[PDB]
């Protein structure tokens, strides 16, 4: 028994535009679910970004009494879901790519490094997280990549201090959201940083985009020798200057897109391209239960684990990943011995058999190849009353 772990974001502005709640996130084939964004100041202190999507809105059986004795919003509906399956942990997600938060002043002293531990400990206490997931895009030289190894050292410290006073000896999670280009990675103390990890998110994804003259696949398994500039990156080289560097295979997870990224006025991949379009959310971004769009073939490239929509008519290409690519990378998991899956985000998602992410854990082997670790339910250092008393 293999135990995979299938992990998702689900970001707290889901609620709004995309009409996402979190109890509409695919719980029942999820294993982690990272809870995006919180922000990180200068001085380092960590801090939910949406109170009201947060901690504040009442959702259809919430109380409305305001005496602010008591959590609401999205994280009382993610306890709520930690207690209907006991093996999903939900971890907070801080950073991210939101010009919200400052990473490099804070990680530069050995104060704001305590500053920012004490207050995601502080935050995890209070609103009954498993792990604490940081999303500091990117280290940027050697001075940051030091100083981003010892951030990471003081969290965990100090999540092993909590877990050993109030977690009955718990090993609560610390996982990071990392790079696959190698300009990026190469920065990094990856040996150093893995010391006090659990796990490393691969945001095997944006390969190809807007800022590019020709278009190409955003998240291919393999660079395509026959045509390499059609493949800027690739997933393969990124899992293997990962596992030279000493990070076990088991604790690499492969991240994958729930959204295609789009090129128009192009003859197709390795051409040029003028524009990128419009988007779900944002110009040149389609959700993928949004497509293929009507009227576009589908290509499946095999070969390199991608594939893409193209309306020849319109000259729009879109690289993004058909149940068929996911099964590949599925393959590529179990073939690799990498830790699972991790997906952004849950909103983009197909429901029914078209679902990425039950693609994804069918090819794993099912429920049961799907890691079965206990979350944790008791938080009694929680300023809210209804986290202590556990709803």
């Amino acid at each position: 028994s293999a135990e995979y772990k299938s992990i998702a974001y689900f970001v707290n502005w889901a609620i709004y535009g995309r009409n996402h709640n979190p109890q509409d996130i695919p719980i029942d084939k999820l294993t982690h679910i990272l809870y995006a964004f919180a922000n990180v100041r200068a001085n380092g202190e960590v801090y939910l970004s949406d109170p009201w999507s947060d901690i504040d809105k009442r959702f259809p059986g919430d109380s409305w009494s305001d005496t602010g004795n008591n959590v609401y919003g999205c994280v009382k509906q993610l306890n709520l879901l930690k207690q209907k399956n006991r093996n999903l942990k939900v971890l907070l997600s801080i950073g991210g790519w939101t010009y919200s938060s400052n990473f490099v002043t804070p990680a530069s002293t050995d104060q704001g490094r305590k500053t920012f531990a004490s207050s995601a400990v502080k935050l995890l206490a209070d609103l009954g997280f498993d792990g604490l997931d940081i999303d500091w895009e990117y280290p940027a030289n050697e001075a940051q990549a030091t100083d981003m190894v010892l951030l990471l050292r003081e969290i965990r410290e100090e999540l092993d201090e909590y877990g050993r006073e109030h977690g009955n000896g718990t090993h609560f999670l610390l996982s990071i959201a990392t790079s696959a280009g190698p300009s990026k990675y190469n920065t990094l103390h990856i040996s150093s940083m893995n010391l006090y990890l659990d796990f490393w998110n691969l945001m095997a994804y944006d390969y190809a985009g807007s800022w590019d003259a020709t278009a190409g696949h955003q998240a291919n398994l393999y660079p395509l020798r026959d045509d390499p500039v059609s493949t800027p990156f690739n997933t393969d080289q990124a899992i293997s200057a990962y596992l030279t560097a000493g990070v076990p295979a088991h604790k690499l997870i492969l991240g994958m897109p729930l959204y295609g990224r789009a090129f128009t006025n192009t003859d197709g991949p390795g051409k040029p391209f003028n524009g990128v379009g419009q988007g779900s959310w944002e110009n040149g971004v389609w959700d993928y239960k949004a497509l293929p769009p009507a009227g576009a073939s589908v290509s499946e490239l095999r070969s390199i684990g991608a594939s893409y929509s193209y309306d020849a008519g319109k000259k729009t290409m879109i690289s993004y990943d058909t149940p068929a690519v996911a099964r590949q990378k599925a393959d590529y998991i179990r073939s690799k011995g990498l830790g699972g899956a991790m997906w952004w985000e849950t909103s983009g998602d197909k429901v029914g058999v078209e679902s990425l992410i039950s693609t994804v854990v069918d090819s794993l082997g099912g429920i049961g190849a799907l890691d079965k670790s206990v979350n944790h339910l008791e938080y009694p250092e929680s300023q809210y009353d209804n986290v202590k008393k556990g709803f």
